């Protein structure tokens, strides 16, 4: 029988399996999983698994109808590809195909503190035990994590101090001007802008100032970086990522990447995408599984992935939707300013749209998506008015 391995245990992981089976695949499956668990959802890790009673995050996948191999405690550690076969901590295994889906780990600080990063299901639920009234929780970058893990712990009663090295929250994701629009949703925390951190130490956080902030929790969400290091050798290229092709094929032949470890060409964006999104995961999931079982006697395309992304935010109560890729230099466009109802376009220099963030507002991020694909190049009346449809029928 063939044999198809898959290293990492996530969404993109689990997916690829499904994918696989539903679409025919009827070889032998492995998949390594360096955590001691079945797959599960991180979404809910920032959100449910801090606040709700029941959130447990498992996906539905049957891997026992589905005649998966799955290895749990098993982290690839090297890769040899011409002789086919993976290195482990747990042994060596050969494969025929080999799907690269490790995900990202969080970034850190130096320093000798306790310092929580929200990755697993052990961090979510040691950060919960946490999180209690008259607990003093310093949040380092106000990022989408750290805004979800504020939410929880304002709700359980924390203290709540959140160091931003950039001008506004989420200045690094949208920018100074629409991140200072969000200011009001973060009243209730002691929020410090522009300034830096230097460590965590044993009581708190170390400024660049080299003044201390106390604390009785420390959380860090300064971004993600992919899970790559065990390809270090291997002549896989790499570039803060696996990089991949439209079709999710690495450099090397009968390997693949997709999800948060992988650098993805756009054709659409003209540029390298590392957009680390839980919808893109899926999407390629699919597109992966059509790649891997192209009958080469068919003369059918091979399956392409280069959706206009999507990402969701879950805090202060409220709904945000972003889709779309904008760049430092696209043009931003304020929707609905000085109304409630904003929201936030952007558009380059022809006035092709290439990005759009709504508030409780699926609709709007719905419209804007299909406009993004279409290429529509909105005038100013339309952008301005939040309600206005921007996407062709
Ligand atoms: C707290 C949190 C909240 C998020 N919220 C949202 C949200 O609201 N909306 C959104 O769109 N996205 C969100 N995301 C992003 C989204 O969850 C990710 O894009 C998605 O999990 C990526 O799936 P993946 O399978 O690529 O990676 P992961 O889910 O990270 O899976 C990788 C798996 O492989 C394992 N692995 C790592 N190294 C190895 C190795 N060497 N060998 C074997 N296994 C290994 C890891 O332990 C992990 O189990 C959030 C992410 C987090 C962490």
């Amino acid at each position: 029988m063939e044999r198809i391995v898959i290293v990492g245990g996530g969404l993109a992981a689990s997916r690829t399996c499904e994918q696989l089976r539903s679409r025919g695949y009827e070889g032998e499956l492995v998949m390594l999983c360096a955590e001691p668990h079945p797959p599960y959802d991180r979404p809910p890790l920032s959100k449910a698994a801090l606040l709700e009673e029941e959130h447990d995050s498992t996906f539905p996948t049957d891997y026992a109808q589905l005649s998966v191999d799955v290895r749990l405690g098993v982290a690839a550690t090297g890769l040899v590809p011409d002789a086919r076969t993976v290195q482990t901590t747990d042994g060596e295994l050969s494969y025929d195909a080999l799907v690269i889906a490790t995900g990202a780990s969080p970034i850190r600080l130096p320093g000798p503190g306790r310092q929580f990063t929200v990755r697993t299901v052990e961090d979510a639920a040691q950060l919960r035990a946490e999180l209690k009234p008259g607990q003093r929780v310093v949040l380092v970058g106000a990022s989408w994590i750290s805004a979800e893990v504020a939410t929880a712990a304002l709700r359980r009663g924390c203290s709540v101090t959140c160091i931003e090295a950039g001008p506004a929250p989420l200045s690094a994701a949208l920018g100074a001007d629409v991140g200072q629009r969000f200011l009001p949703w973060w009243s209730e925390v002691d929020l410090r802008l522009d300034t830096g951190v230097a460590e965590v130490t044993e009581t708190g956080v170390q400024l660049a100032n080299g003044e201390q902030v106390d604390a009785d929790v420390v959380v860090t969400g300064i971004g993600v970086r992919p899970a790559v290091d065990w390809l270090s050798g291997s002549g896989i290229a790499l570039d803060t990522g696996v990089v991949v092709d439209e079709h999710l094929r690495t450099s090397l032949p009968g390997i693949y990447a997709l999800g948060d470890v992988a650098v993805r060409w756009s054709p659409r964006w003209n540029t390298r995408i590392r957009v680390e999104h839980w919808d893109d995961a899926r999407e390629a999931a699919r597109t992966l599984a059509g790649v891997l079982l192209h009958d080469p006697s068919s003369q059918d395309p091979l399956p392409v992935h280069d959706p206009v992304p999507y990402f969701w935010s879950d805090q202060f109560g409220h709904k945000i939707q972003y889709v779309g890729h904008h760049s430092p230099e696209d043009t931003l466009v304020i929707r609905g300013d000085g109304t409630p109802q904003w929201a936030a376009a952007w558009v380059d220099a022809e006035g092709r749209l290439t990005a759009h963030l709504s508030i409780d507002a699926p609709r709007l991020m719905i419209d804007a998506r299909m406009a993004i694909a279409a290429g529509a190049r909105p005038d100013e009346a339309a952008l301005r008015d939040p309600q206005a449809k921007l996407a062709p029928p």
